[PDB]
């Protein structure tokens, strides 16, 4: 009634087999970030912590250094190694003025060969909708896209977040995501922002009004598409876009 | 409020240990052509400003011979002779019926050595990104490349604008080059026409099928893939291709 078990994989496509004894409260809320350590975390497509996540204050902190999708340095995109299904995520996000990152959900560790028969990893955002997480007043990012659908929130490129209902850089938003049964919602400052159904004829046609359409990125497309997989699942995680931001009191809900 | 301090470089590869008082407005935008001096501009690769470029009606005017690439006589590419790093870069420019100019940023000044130990000038393109100047309808590069990719306000042979919304020769267009922590938009006539990323797998894919390839051209791939040093900051300039065209309305927006 206190915990309850929860899988892990520990490296790129790895099966789940380990579990953590994760605390989860009346409501059925799993605390996935215990405030100290990064267990049952690892990078998209590794096998450790990129250094540059570090934990200050009770949250988990991307130090950044500006470059933007670069991921230079020792970054990454950050995953919680758990691949879920129908649940609600609940967290804090605060980002640095002109900053960027991004929470990622049904996220696929893939990879694509190249011409010579080599892996390449591919981008976590071309299998997982992104909540985006901005500045909306500083960076540029904001004013492109259509109809604010790259401000804080959105199903980014795709579904803006209305009402826009962020608080300024530098203070806490709260996220909420949730998925059940295809059924998507955004959450912001405990608000629902938007709504939108997977794998219906209405998602492919937001995939194809996008950069992931199947005519500017056909992987991206196909990926998304199906999204999830076969088995409609995959991780949650949180963006390298190169600036500093935090996360806190990270926790989910399954639902079934 | 009303003016802001520019340090500029006087010559090859020096410091820019002099400033210049130039204005700016309230959305932050830096005139850094006032219409009436080369003040802060020099040649590439140079100490001066060269012969072929003058200053006529209110503009920068490249005095074009017709020889293409060859930069023969008193010519050779412009720098505004600030590295920039986060900017939004606008400017009007017009081109004569069958003109090719071009826009560039984030140049370096590159040299190579020979055979025999000496300095070779090395082209500002094999450094800098070109926003390409054409008129679109007579110069016969217009139809080279892949699809449209050498017309105006492309990234020359590399991403096509899409749509191609360029004036005709003798009309002018306004440009647009916003680079933030490693996004770049192009836009032309207010519209913005592509958008790429620096520094990641896409970016040297992108490099890896044009004519700065690493197999081709290996100096050139090196400091592209790399685009603007180890600081990722360089000029912005503008292109002498034999044929007369003239710039105006030049304003930089820092961003950081
Ligand atoms: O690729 C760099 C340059 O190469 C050639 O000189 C082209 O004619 C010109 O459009 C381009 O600016
Ligand atoms: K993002
Ligand atoms: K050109």
């Amino acid at each position: 009634a206190n915990e309850v078990a929860v899988s892990y994989s520990k490296s790129l496509k790895a099966a789940e087999m380990d579990s953590l004894q994760l605390p989860v409260d009346a409501d059925g809320y799993i605390t996935i970030f215990d405030g100290k350590t990064f267990n049952g975390w690892r990078g998209y497509g590794k096998d450790r912590v990129p250094s540059k996540w570090t934990i200050e204050d009770g949250c988990i902190k991307f130090n950044g250094s500006g470059g933007g999708e670069a991921q230079d340095g020792d970054g990454g995109d950050l995953i919680f190694a758990h691949k879920f299904k129908n649940f609600e995520l609940e967290m804090e996000w605060k980002v640095s003025k002109g900053g960027n990152s991004g929470i990622f959900y049904l996220a696929q560790e893939v990879t694509s060969k190249d011409k010579d028969g080599n892996d390449v990893l591919e981008p976590i955002y071309i299998s997982a909708p992104e909540y985006q997480v901005l500045d909306n007043d500083n960076h540029p990012d904001a004013k492109l896209g259509k109809d604010n659908n790259r401000q804080s929130a959105s199903l980014y490129d795709m579904i803006p977040a209305v009402p826009q209902n962020a608080k300024p850089f530098g203070e806490w938003n709260k996220a909420k995501i949730m998925v059940y049964k295809g059924t998507v919602v955004h959450g912001q400052n405990d608000e629902n922002v938007l709504e939108y159904h997977l794998w219906t004829k209405q998602w492919t046609d937001l995939l194809q009004a996008s950069k992931f359409s199947q005519d500017k990125w056909p992987l991206a497309f196909e990926l998304l598409n199906n999204c999830g997989g076969e088995n409609h699942e995959g991780f949650i995680g949180m963006q390298d876009h190169g600036d500093d931001v935090w996360f806190r009191n990270i926790r989910v809900k399954v639902l079934d």
